[PDB]
């Protein structure tokens, strides 16, 4: 649906990113595989704590790939 979609963002501690993107961007692949939702690391910058994620698609999706990505994390 058309109607549905729309885009949510989150940071990500720096600590955690590369756990989020996994080797090669495997990690983040089965993220939005899974998900359906589409979801975009922001650019790093320096001295930064946290790195922002958009997410966009249907709020289910955007829900999902939100729990997916803790999931991730534990």
């Amino acid at each position: 649906p058309l109607g549905s979609q729309t885009t949510h963002e989150l940071t990500i501690p720096n600590n955690l990113i590369g756990c989020i993107i996994g080797r090669q961007g495997a990690n983040i692949n089965e993220i939005r595989q899974m998900s359906g939702a589409q979801i975009k690391i922001a650019n790093p910058v320096e001295g930064s704590s946290g790195r922002q994620v958009t997410i966009t698609g249907s709020a289910a999706s955007i829900s999902l790939a939100q729990y997916l990505i803790n999931a991730r994390l534990s």
